[PDB]
């Protein structure tokens, strides 16, 4: 009855997530002075280049370029020897107006409640028991691998350590009517840029026993947990010299580690009414909510919109066998409890505030109480 | 017991799906040439402006201009009344070569069959029993919309269509021991770009008429069907001027419509030594081999890689209920007759071959009988 299952998470400094952090610092400086904004910022990084794409309407007067090489700044990438520098690099900006065609047809003389998605598209959220915050064990344990790989770069404990990394983790799980329950840590991946001085087994050492160690729990590891440390050999040129990175190529490592499904939607560099993001979170908070609310150990929710259009075409619940209520029971409770429109889910879930950049790595879920993690408490 | 299931999908025009096109014509100009081409092209796409940002290292001489005009103009972006057009716009190349740390780690001095993964990551395969093709039937409606759309533009049956457009189609489903039967279609999204002229009620009623009507089998439609046809009111400015577009950003209309799981790796762009196209490709070799042999009637295939590394990480079968053997027994002889390793996958599907901007748009799956779509004979 046992099963492997992957996933991955990125560090800040991998190219696609420095797209994301870019996006979200361009779309939280636009909401520090215009909360109705509407953004859609695309970032791509290449060597020395970052290029911003896509439309903004909005009353603020922004820095690009101060509000780019900050976030780069932030992320670390501040010399040449380590493949970026945020002083130096090149900031371009293909930015225009929002088309009038599409906010005519969503936003424009429509009440706030009863403003239109901002494009079709559906989206799912999901929550599992098998961790306090409700989120699959493997993507938090490859989260907190990168979250621990750039505290020893900040603190100088490793200071051969670059921005750009990569972590995968394979837990073996045990299937319990449809909850899942990990047992042990199969195997780990570990890939990150490095200073062309350290040798690798100093950094494979360094890597089994200051960051595997320091994350992963001692009972989910043993004899048998396969270790990938550095597994390409050698890993000096990073960042985006190393790959090409675009805003929203992580939307797995945004979400669920491969758990539950995707829509397709990215979150980074939009607005409320982009419902890819909006109605993402208001998803996970309503599974989130029927995990917490005791209704059942897992879920899956699917929401889907029309553009212009306010309330949703289609929800769907899937709760493996984890309730004792049907699907169409905890259906009705959702539809009793939440209103899936994007003018109420920005009032609910405080989308005007600039927080997003915070969301852009490590994961959009699981973490330090944003509004889509703090139960509802559900009347039925 | 019945349930809501929702997909989208796009046009050859929808300015991602421009990008993976382009993307992809890039790598098959590359693999005309050279065989072992090693190509990472992003593509981005805004007003007027093609970029190519990646890395390639080839022995092939390619013309970019010519590679990224010809793939636009078959898209049908052809004139500035249509917001694009290939003749004029400025296509920027921002290639480099293959990072000489990733080449060492992963191929240089490699026996073919024994090369590592080009990176990391986990991949998914889907297949389900209620489609010949193995699809799920909101995906395959939705992409037969688009192509529907494309084939009315260009036999000037509706000359008022423009190349980009987007679909979405909800089934309502009944559950069958782990089976989904499809029983109708709940709702219609079709948002297409159109000419200055035509009116909204000529568009509605053609789109009913002339895409739905010739598309969707009549017992899936009844009086409760609801249609969303240009639901904006206003498609006139489309493609790369209405909204940005890049590499990679239509994973889930790549797939399978929200169905099975994703690990999050884009196709388009990459050769063979990228598990996120091959070994996506190979599992869907695999999901689709169980149905067809009759082993199962929906299953999902999860397998994993290190950079470097050749064989898989991981490799877990999920097939929700709908075989006599258990998952275990499917892993097995999933184990004895495959072999997922990069450098053999390449021989099995024929990967070498240019056919890959075929694949760019209307789905990699469930079409034209690629190699990942004929399935393996089994022997256990
Ligand atoms: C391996 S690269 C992707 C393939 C690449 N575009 C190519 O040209 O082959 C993908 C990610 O892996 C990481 N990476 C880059 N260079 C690496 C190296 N030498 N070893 C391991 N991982 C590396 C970075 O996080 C990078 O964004
Ligand atoms: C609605 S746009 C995305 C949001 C946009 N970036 C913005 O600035 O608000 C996403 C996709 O919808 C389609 N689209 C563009 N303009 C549209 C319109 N006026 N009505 C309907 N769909 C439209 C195109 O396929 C486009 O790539
Ligand atoms: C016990 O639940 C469960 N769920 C899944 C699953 C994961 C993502 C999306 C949908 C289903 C699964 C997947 C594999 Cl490959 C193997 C065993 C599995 N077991
Ligand atoms: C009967 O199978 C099934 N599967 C799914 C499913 C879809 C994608 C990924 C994993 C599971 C499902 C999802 C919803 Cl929201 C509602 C009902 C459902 N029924």
């Amino acid at each position: 009855g046992t099963f492997l299952f992957t996933s991955e998470s990125v560090g800040e400094g991998h190219p696609d997530k420095i797209c994301d952090q870019i996006s979200d610092a361009v779309l939280d400086a636009h909401l520090q002075q215009d909360p109705d904004a509407k953004v859609a910022c695309e970032t791509v990084a290449k060597t020395g280049m970052i290029l911003l794409a896509g439309e903004i309407t909005s009353r603020a007067a922004v820095d690009y370029q101060k509000v780019v090489r900050e976030a780069v700044k932030h992320i670390g990438y501040d010399d040449s020897s380590k493949g970026f520098d945020y002083k130096t690099c090149n900031v371009l900006v293909a930015l225009e107006q929002q088309s009038p065609d599409i906010a005519q047809g969503v936003h424009l003389d429509r009440n706030e409640e009863d403003i239109g998605a901002g494009d079709q598209g559906l989206m799912f959220g999901y929550a599992t028991d098998e961790t306090e915050e409700c989120m699959p064990l493997t993507i938090v344990l490859a989260h907190k691998l990168n979250a621990k790989l750039a505290e020893l770069r900040r603190n100088g404990t490793l200071p051969w350590l670059r921005p750009d990394s990569k972590t995968q983790v394979t837990v073996q799980y045990m299937q319990d009517r449809g909850a899942v329950l990990p047992i042990r840590v199969h195997t780990i991946v570990i890939s990150v840029q490095h200073d062309e001085e350290v040798c690798l087994d100093e950094m494979r050492d360094a890597l089994k026993e200051k960051v595997i160690k320091a994350v992963v729990p001692a009972k989910y590891l043993d004899e048998d947990t396969i270790y990938h440390l550095q597994p390409s050999g050698r890993f000096v040129i990073g960042g985006p010299q190393g790959d090409a990175g675009l805003t929203g190529r992580k939307i797995i490592v945004d979400t669920y580690g491969g758990w539950g499904a995707h829509g397709g939607g990215a979150f980074s560099g939009k607005d409320y009414t982009k419902v890819d993001r909006s109605a993402a979170y208001a998803a996970r908070w309503v599974a989130k909510s029927l995990v917490k609310g005791g209704l059942c150990r897992r879920v899956l929710v699917q929401v889907s919109y029309a553009i212009g259009v306010s309330h949703p075409l289609s929800i769907s619940i899937f709760h493996y066998g984890t309730s004792q209520k049907s699907e169409r029971e905890l259906l009705e409770i959702v539809k009793k409890n939440f209103d899936l429109r994007p003018g109420v889910i920005v009032r609910d879930l405080d989308l005007k505030k600039p927080i997003y950049q915070r969301t852009a790595a490590y994961g959009h879920f699981g973490r330090d109480s944003f509004p889509w993690e703090v139960p509802k408490k559900l009347k039925y």
